[PDB]
This record gives C-alpha cells, structure tokens and sequence, in this order.
C-alpha cells in the first residue's frame, strides 16, 4: 500500500516549514510512517550550489540556477519512489511550483519554460497552498536577508503560483495560514489523512505529463 | 559586426576536437578573432561534477545529470554572448545536440523532454556534423573506459542526432569525416568562412524557439 506524495507551497512566512514539521510528527503519532522532505535539499552537492546563491555567497545564471533547483529534485526522485513504494507518505516543504514560481518571477522566464525540467516527476498526490494576507505576514517579523526576500518579487512569485492553480491535474487544497499554528495544522493534519487513504489507491503520478 | 556562434557535432572518434581546434587556428590565422569552447566545460562546479559522472568516479540521477549539462551550457551564455557581440567567432566542440543526443539514447527519455532545457540557449549559426563509418572510427584507435564509450550506446546517440537534424531551423552541414584531418580541416574550414561572413548580418537566433 503506497505511501501518499503531500506538498506544502505557499506565501513568504506562511508557515510551509513549521506546517511540515507538525504534519509529519502528528502523522507518525497516529501510526503513519511519514518522512519530511524539503527543497532544496541543501545537503548535496547541487544543493551546497543552490544555498551558497540563495545566501546571495555567490552569483548564478538565472537559467543554470532553475535547473539545479529542478535536478535537485530528481536526485532525489530514486529515494522519493523507494520511500513511497514501501509505504512511506512523504511530507514535502516546497516542490516543482516553487521551482516555477520563483523563476517565474524573473523578467523573460515563461511558465512553460519553467515547468519543463520538472516535468515527469513523481506527482504529488496532494498540494498544499497556505495563502496569508501580507498584513498578517509582516506579523511574523521581517524579511530575511537571502535572495527573492522582498514584497515585490514575492507577488510576482505569488502570481505564477496562481497560475500554477488553474492546472486541474492536480489536487490544490488552499489553506488559510491566518490562523494559529495550531489551527493551521489541524486543517492540513485532516486533509493529509483524507489524502493518505485515498493514495494506496492509485499509482504514482508523473508531474505535468 | 558580431562572431558567428559555430558548433562541431559527430560521432565517435569523427574528429570534432581536432577539427575544432584547427578550426580555431585557422581563423585566427586569417585574421579572425575566434576562440574555442567545449561542452561540457569541466571547470566550473556544475563542470567538475560532470567530469566525475563521465569518469565513472560517481554515478548521477539520468534526469539530473541531463539537466547539469544544460546548466553548463547556461553558466556559459554571458560569455558567449558577449564574446559574439564584441564580434568574436566562437567554435564549440559539442552543444545542445550531444545533450539530448546521449540522453535520449537513455530508455524513457523523450527528445523533447530532452531539449527543453536547452530552449533558448544562443542558436548556432552553422553545426558541422562529422559522419564516419564504424570501421573507419575503428582504426582510430579503440574506445576511452569513460561512459556513453561503447558502440549500442554510441549508435542509439547516432539515431537521436539524425533526428534532430530534421530541424530546419538550423544550418546543419555534414562533414565527410573519413578523410585525412587536413582534408576535412579544409571542408569545415572553408563551410566556417562562409558562416562567419554571413552571420553578421541576421541577429543571434535563440535555440528551438
Ligand atoms: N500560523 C502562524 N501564526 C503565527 N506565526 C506563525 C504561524 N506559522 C508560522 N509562524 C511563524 O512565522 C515564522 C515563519 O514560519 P515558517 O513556518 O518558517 O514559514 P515559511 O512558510 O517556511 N516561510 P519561508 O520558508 O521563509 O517562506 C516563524 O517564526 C513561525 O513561528
Ligand atoms: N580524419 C582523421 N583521420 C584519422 N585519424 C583521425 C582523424 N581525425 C581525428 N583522428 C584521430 O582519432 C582520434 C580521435 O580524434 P578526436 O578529434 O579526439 O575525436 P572526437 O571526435 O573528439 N572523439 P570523442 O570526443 O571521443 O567523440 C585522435 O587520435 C585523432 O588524432
Ligand atoms: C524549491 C525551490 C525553492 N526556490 C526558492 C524559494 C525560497 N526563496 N525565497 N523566498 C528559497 C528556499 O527558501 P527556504 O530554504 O526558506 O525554503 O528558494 C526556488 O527559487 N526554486 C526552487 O525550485
Ligand atoms: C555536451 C554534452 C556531452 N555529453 C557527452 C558526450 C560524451 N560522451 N561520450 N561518448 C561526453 C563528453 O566527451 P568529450 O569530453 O570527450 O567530449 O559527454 C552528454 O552526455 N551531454 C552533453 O550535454
Ligand atoms: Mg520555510
Ligand atoms: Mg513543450
Ligand atoms: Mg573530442
């Protein structure tokens, strides 16, 4: 019985990485066997590259950058099949739509071009979108100092990510993240454990194809 | 006046690195500014991790490996362009083709999945391929112990690049490469000549768009 594929996606200061952290705890807390998984995946060596430029420690070409942040998921794609064919329901924190979103965002990048790269990867069988008003989110302290943290190029992020909505091929759940962080995961928790029943029941998909 | 971008293709053993740098020598000996580029270009990191997958020194994910070759090309696309607009020829052992060429010689792997990456990368004005017959690539020695060295991969490689130059979008020459190296020098030199004076007058092309 396969494990489901979930990924949180959503505004600067949402909470995509505490939502992933409480939902994979309360997952295993309720016999689940669930993992977290986030991108990028700092740790490889494509993954030292990418957070070097996002700590703005180095410069990339905007084109090369996009497809480390692409190839930085399909390194990972083996131990994502793996994990998800022994049962395993993965907890992702950011996937391909931030890929396209942030790229997106540049000047000259289409949403078709972005997308390609990523292309065939393992579907995800539920996305999550935690969706904040930016008055709520500068509540949540301020920006940080890495690359693409700052209002403008996050509501240009923002757009693409709606425009990724309208892809029907996919299981979009929009979640208010205005709440507290505990209300917030008991609205993720629920969805997860709807979606995890609902995976053993069919195959792994294959993303935008 | 800009440089004409001029890529060298070919199977095993054709003769593409010699032929390139001959290449390059000879413009410069006729007064051309031209220099010499290869893919991959193994010295940058995304370079140095190619240059360990070809040596077997470690083994990448097909889809991430596929994507660090386009990137290569991509960290090299300022440079290429402003080398061509500073009127430099350049002479490129190897591009885009040989990309999707080897990996679509890979099972499941989709030309067109393949070039995505590199949509958009500087056209070629002019891309010499220099066929061979095996058992004249024979005599040339024998195969190197790095990957894609081995005659079914070679020969499914040889199937994806006569695919691709279906494309009539771009100015394909075959080159004869089974005569002496001066011979075929003279066939690409005198095809180069002509590329050059002609590519000052049309703007760089962007490729497979
Ligand atoms: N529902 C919430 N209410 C209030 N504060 C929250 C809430 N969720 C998260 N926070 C806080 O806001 C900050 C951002 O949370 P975090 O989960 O790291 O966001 P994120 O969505 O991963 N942001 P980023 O990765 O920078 O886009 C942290 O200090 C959290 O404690
Ligand atoms: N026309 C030719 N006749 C005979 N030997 C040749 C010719 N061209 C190249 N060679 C030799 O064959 C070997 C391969 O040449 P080289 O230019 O390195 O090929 P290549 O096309 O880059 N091969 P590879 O990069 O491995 O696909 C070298 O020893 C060359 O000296
Ligand atoms: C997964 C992924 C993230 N990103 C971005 C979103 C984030 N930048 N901001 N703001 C950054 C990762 O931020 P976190 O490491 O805090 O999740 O990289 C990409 O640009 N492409 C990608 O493929
Ligand atoms: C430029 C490029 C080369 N290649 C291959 C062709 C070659 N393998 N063989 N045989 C190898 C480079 O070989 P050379 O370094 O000798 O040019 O990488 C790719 O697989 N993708 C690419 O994008
Ligand atoms: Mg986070
Ligand atoms: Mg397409
Ligand atoms: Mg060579």
């Amino acid at each position: 019985r396969r494990g489901a594929l979930i990924v949180l996606e959503g505004v600067d200061r949402a909470g995509k990485s505490t939502q992933s952290r409480k939902l994979v705890e309360a997952l295993c807390a309720a016999g689940h066997r669930a993992e977290l998984l986030r991108f990028p995946e700092r740790s490889t060596e494509i993954g030292k590259l990418l957070s070097s430029y996002l700590q703005k420690k180095s410069d990339v070409e905007d084109h090369s950058v996009h497809l480390l942040f692409s190839a930085n998921r399909w390194e990972q794609v083996p131990l994502i099949k793996e994990k998800l064919s022994q049962g395993v329901t993965l907890v992702v924190d950011r996937y391909a739509f931030s890929g396209v979103a942030f790229t997106g965002a540049k000047e000259n990048f289409s949403l078709d071009w972005c997308k390609q790269p990523d292309v065939g990867l393992p579907k995800p069988d539920l996305v999550l979108f935690l969706q904040l008003q930016l008055a709520d989110a500068a509540k949540r302290g301020a920006f940080g100092h890495e690359r693409y943290e700052n209002g403008a190029f996050q509501e240009r992020a923002l757009r693409c990510f709606h425009q990724l909505m309208k892809d029907t091929t996919l299981n979009w759940k929009m979640v208010d993240a205005s709440k507290s962080i505990e209300a917030v995961h008991e609205d993720i928790r629920v969805l997860s454990e709807d979606a995890i029943a609902t995976a053993t029941e069919k195959p792994l998909g294959e993303l935008w194809k």
